[PDB]
């Protein structure tokens, strides 16, 4: 599923993402936007380390979900990576929350550092009723 902007903002809000561990909804929107273009079935294989990024938040298989084909990987969200390719984003949200409970917080995603950190992200939630 490819979410429309405001539809996603409200979906994330309902799922408890607004201000989760101090992270604003606009930051989450900026992350999903640059990671997958709001596409839940987005996937990116990393030939260098044999891992794959899954879903709307492009969560990686080396540490967060199990796909059975990533060498010496772990599954911190305790989910099949398939759960990160569903139209319904609840599991992806639970996993994204798990990622941020770690030391880096939202900085775990390099894309957020490149395109969201110290940027004006107000535009992502404007007019969405959140």
């Amino acid at each position: 599923k490819v979410f429309e902007r405001c539809e996603l903002a409200r979906t994330l809000k309902r799922l408890g993402m607004d201000g989760y561990r101090g992270i604003s909804l606009a930051n989450w929107m900026c992350l999903a936007k640059w990671e997958s273009g709001y596409n839940t079935r987005a996937t990116n294989y990393n030939a260098g380390d044999r891992s794959t990024d899954y879903g709307i938040f492009q969560i990686n298989s080396r540490y967060w979900c199990n796909d059975g084909k990533t060498p010496g990987a772990v599954n911190a969200c305790h989910l099949s990576c398939s759960a990160l390719l569903q139209d319904n984003i609840a599991d992806a949200v639970a996993c994204a929350k798990r990622v941020t409970r770690d030391p880096q917080g939202i900085r775990a995603w390099v894309a957020w550092r490149n395109r969201c950190q110290n940027r004006d992200v107000r535009q992502y939630v404007q007019g969405c009723g959140v």
